[PDB]
């Protein structure tokens, strides 16, 4: 699924995300944009032979198993198709996991270079929360 940007706001609400960690529901949201383009689909193979995963762009080295990546752990306790889903959960639930793991928001390369610092709050402003 290719999620609006409001609805995508609206459903990381729902999983409470706003203010998980301190970080605020825009913050997410630019993430996800300039991760996966907002679709859940969205994968993309790493040098290492690592995968990133869904709307979040979750990496299997860590955080999932997808059969294919020698000595990684599998921390969510998921197969990475799961991240894939229309439905969020598994890849909000997992970024919980991710974003309590000592470095913050820091863990998405695309978020240190794109959003951190930039007014974040414009990627939720005119929804309707
Ligand atoms: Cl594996
Ligand atoms: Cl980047
Ligand atoms: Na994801
Ligand atoms: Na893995």
């Amino acid at each position: 699924k290719v999620f609006g940007r409001c609805e995508l706001a609206a459903a990381m609400k729902r999983h409470g995300l706003d203010n998980y960690r301190g970080y605020s529901l825009g913050n997410w949201v630019c993430a996800a944009k300039f991760e996966s383009n907002f679709n859940t689909q969205a994968t993309n193979r790493n040098t290492d032979g690592s995968t990133d995963y869904g709307i979040l762009q979750i990496n299997s080295r860590w955080w999932c198993n997808d059969g294919r990546t020698p000595g990684s752990r599998n921390l969510c306790n998921i197969p990475c198709s799961a991240l894939l889903s229309s439905d969020i959960t598994a890849s909000v639930n997992c970024a919980k996991k991710i974003v309590s793991d000592g470095n913050g928001m820091n863990a998405w390369v695309a978020w240190r270079n794109r959003c951190k610092g930039t007014d974040v709050q414009a990627w939720i402003r005119g929804c309707r929360l």
